């Protein structure tokens, strides 16, 4: 499912304030990460990244590709491909606890200025 | 070279049933893999993926990046970027024989059901 | 920041002939590389690619992800996400000098021949 | 810092029985891992493995090489090169919890049976 | 097991002349690859190399670490840590077939001359 | 060639003080990286490391394995496998120039102090 900026904004309300990051920072980050596509999937030779936040199967979730993954989010990666972002949000909180919002390079690279444009009326 | 659901459907007829996988499954998988673009190419720091099936150059084919690739499909990777999908299919059959359809994670994740929407009637 | 074939053609003028490569080849390559988007950023498990030319943080530039980067172009990777392609071109000349145009597989695979459609007149 | 087959038994006591793995298995596994050298360090192009258990800087601990490591064990990797194996063991227990003893391929491979030679 | 140069020269007799490479070249190559240790194993974040020839689990054999390995040699990697080098040899031929002796960089760099010192 | 501490100490004189690192530090680091084996070669899936200093074919030199290496030292990797440490040092200087001594993780943790055992009163 390809969401609209305002839709992402709404759906991510649960992440508001987590780790102190605001929604415009989240909307901007996910835009540069998956272009707002909940079904985004990229398979490389060693790993595959899943969904809206492009979570990878080497550390966060379990795959057919990496069954020996640390699976920090204790979930099967494909659960990140459907339309209910509940699972994504749960795992993302785990990532923020372990590495921080800057785990995503796009946050600092493209989301530290002109933040008002990522806002929703 | 961008294709549509039914052109992919028509051109992958030879994979139909091969190894026990159905056509809608393939149409679905290639969609989530390359969005039906025969010239899709993704270069990473140490591996690059080619064509409609995004075949990588570490194992299946050879290119200047990984000259020591196992090159199981015995072909130069750029043959996967033309519009003739014959070379591609030969290789895919080799991948299926060795690893199976779920070698493509998108298949297991998004193309193992509800395939009805990947259908093209009259073939 | 999505350019058009001809804007790219215009902006990369300083690369013309460099390393013996013609502009139509440059236009073709960046099209297959970033789709002409000066802000393309692809983050993988341990490397991230930046901008029009998708320059990576393991060798050419400095990231928060790879601080021990050889950083051949002596620059922080995010300078490749702005609209000013000056940084990018300076770095691309470096890459050309060190490895060559075929460092980009898209060039060899698709942009060394049948260049007519990449012409901009 | 080189331990002998017997010191290892002593030092890894806290691991005994944890995750179902016995000491002789650990003695065997760590032998194939680091030769009982607690300062063992293998640096590759992208990853680096530290200490007796050869814990990597990509997932388990934080490095200068990999500052964005998920750092699951919440610790700086060089604390695995000291002679206090307390922090090592604590991290190993997390790996066991999250992945299991077979995360170490040498275990399943060479330290599954004939565990007699690994006694002290 | 830790073979000697002579023990290796004997057990790799089957590779004699395959793909055109001589026994000394093979002895030299394995020397620089594993020091003749048939139980040599090196696990990294993404792959693991096994045995005398340090065969990796991403392409040649089936692992717990890499179950989607193309498994070209249709064999589980642990079989490369046995003292019986028959499997190792079967797989090495496949590698010579798909890639060539120079798949091992040590061969081209160190085992292409001054070979008489690898004779037995 | 398997050298002794002092043979290595001797051969790396040009590196004395380069980038601020003393010989005792180098003699310690190279022992931890290659065991003083000038012919050490470690081949992995994606890269290989060569010689005394274990320089890789991903960034510093050119290989048949990685022909598209950035090849910063502008040298073919196997030149790092012989007895003459001259190219090795030339390249180590470039690495020190680009990334620094702590490019070698063993240095920081094991070869920064308590170096009595690594001196040579030659």
């Amino acid at each position: 499912e390809q969401l609209t900026k305002c839709e992402v904004f709404r759906e991510l309300k649960d992440l508001k304030g987590y780790g102190g990051v605001s929604l415009p920072e989240w909307v901007c980050t996910t835009f540069h990460t998956s272009g707002y596509d909940t079904q985004a999937i990229v398979q490389n030779n060693d790993s595959t990244e899943y969904g809206l936040f492009q979570i990878n199967n080497k550390i966060w979730c379990k795959d057919d590709q990496n069954p020996h993954s640390s699976n920090i989010c204790n979930i099967s990666c494909d659960k990140f491909l459907d339309d209910d972002l509940t699972d994504d949000i749960m795992c993302v909180k785990k990532i923020l606890d372990k590495v921080g919002i800057n785990y995503w390079l796009a946050h600092k690279a493209l989301c530290s200025e002109k933040l008002d444009q990522w806002l929703c009326e």
